[PDB]
Order: C-alpha cells, then structure tokens, then sequence
C-alpha cells in the first residue's frame, strides 16, 4: 500500500468521485455516504456514469435503514441496494435521473447565498415513479448491488478495500470544533458532541507527519475544503475506522 492515495486521481473516468452533494435540512447522511460511494463503485466496476438517487434510498428503504431524515444505519442502506436496488437521481432542481433530490440545499455552519440549514425537514414520500420526461420506468431504472459487507476496524484493511474496490462509507462522532473546519488534518481538541455523522472515504495521505483519511462531506462545497476534509488516521479517531461499510455492484 502506498503512503498516499486519492480515488479522484486513480479513477479519472469516474467524475462522481469528486462531486460533493448537500443533504439539506435533513439527517440523511446515512443515505448520502452510501449512494455517493455506490455511484463511485458502479463507475469503477463497470468500465457507465450514474448518480444514484439519494432520494430513493432515503425515502424507500424504510425501517431496515432507520428513520429517514431522523437518521439511519449505513450498512442497512447498502443492504437495501442489494435487495431492491437504487434508481438514478441528481441534485435538487437538477431534473437529472429518475428521482432527483427533493430537499433544498442550505448553508451548513457557514455564510452564503443559501438559506441556513434548519435540522427540521421531513422525510419525503416513497414515490415509485420517475420524474416526468425520464426513461425508463422506475422499475427499469433500478441498479442492484450484488454484495453488502462491513470492513473491519483496521487501518490496513480499510486502505486495502478502498485501494482495490473504491470509496467506502463510514461514520464518526462530530464535535462542535469540527463544524468550523477549513483545512489541514482535523483532530478533536474541544467541544461537545453533536452526534454521529456518516460520510464517504475516498483516500488517505500524510500531512506534516500526520497521517489522515481523505473524506467527502454532504454539506455542499462552501463548507470545509471545497466540501472535503482530512481527519487523523490510525487511531480510530472519534470513531472514523469503527463503522466502515461497502459492497460491490452486480458486475
Ligand atoms: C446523519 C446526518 O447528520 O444527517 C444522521 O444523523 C444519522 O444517520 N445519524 C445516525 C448515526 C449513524 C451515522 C451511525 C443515527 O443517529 N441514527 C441511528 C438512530 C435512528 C433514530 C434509527
């Protein structure tokens, strides 16, 4: 394994790997970490560029994944992918894919032209139909996964998984001092705990002797380092290595 690795550069033909989405005022991170990583993997193991609908995951998985905008279980989301599959769907107001995201983007602890995020957003309905003008039908646009698994709390194994199969989904404990992240390798030094937050890990590296994980957040591009952040690697820091889930697309 190399000292550094960026999935964005290792797979130039898979643009989704470098895109950052916005969960809006909804606790749907569990669904985003998943559909983002899944999109990357569908592109990596079929070389087809397709943005998997976060809308489909968040609204149609049900209790098996948790409680919609109230939070969910990452590994459950990958399970739903292997059971029911996922349709395509782009960004809010994009009109791309079968089911585009229906929750408006917002400012996540930063100032901007967007409305501030307000954690109070309800889970949209599970509508099994594609937006008008889209083809094929909801049923026909389903992308299925052929396996759903959990990577061990092991740095080398997690690095190996990403190295061979692409980005994975993970989760960590967010503390108040993380909200203001801008650059460098994040390390929790103070602040109360805000709760668990699922994300997408697409690589690793070392910055001034400090090893880290290259992570993609779901709070838009004006947050952090263009939507991404780096976090201490090798110490299960604030749980970053304790909940790694991924899977493979059917061929
Ligand atoms: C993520 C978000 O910030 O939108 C969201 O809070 C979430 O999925 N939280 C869960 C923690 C996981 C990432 C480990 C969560 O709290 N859900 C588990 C409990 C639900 C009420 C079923």
């Amino acid at each position: 394994l190399p000292e550094s690795f960026d999935a964005r550069e290792q797979w130039p033909n898979c643009p989704t790997i470098k895109e950052i989405r916005d969960q809006g005022s909804c606790g749907s991170c569990w669904a985003f970490g998943a559909v983002e990583a899944i999109s990357d993997r569908i592109c990596i193991h079929s070389n087809v560029n397709v943005e998997v609908s976060a809308e489909d995951m968040l609204t149609c998985c049900g209790g098996e994944c948790g409680d919609g905008c109230n939070g969910g279980f990452p590994s459950g989301a990958w399970n739903f992918w292997t059971k029911k599959g996922l349709v395509s769907g782009g960004l809010y107001n994009s009109h791309v894919g079968c089911r585009p995201y229906s929750i408006p983007p917002c400012e996540h602890h930063v100032n901007g032209s967007r409305p501030p995020c307000t954690g109070e957003g309800d889970t949209p309905k599970c509508s099994k139909t594609c937006e008008p003008g889209y083809s094929p039908s909801y049923k026909e646009d389903k992308h299925f996964g052929c396996s759903s698994y959990s990577v061990a709390n092991n740095e080398k194994e997690i690095m190996a998984e990403i190295y061979k199969n692409g980005p994975v989904e993970g989760a960590f404990s967010v503390y108040s001092d993380f909200l203001l992240y801008k650059s460098g390798v994040y390390q929790h030094v103070s602040g109360e705990i805000m709760g668990g937050h699922a994300i997408r890990i697409l690589g690793w590296g070392v910055e001034n002797g400090t090893p880290y994980w290259l992570v993609g957040n779901s709070w838009n591009t004006d947050w952090g380092d263009n939507g991404f952040f780096k976090i201490l690697r090798g110490q299960d820091h604030c749980g970053i290595e304790s909940e790694i889930v991924a899977g493979m697309p059917c061929t």
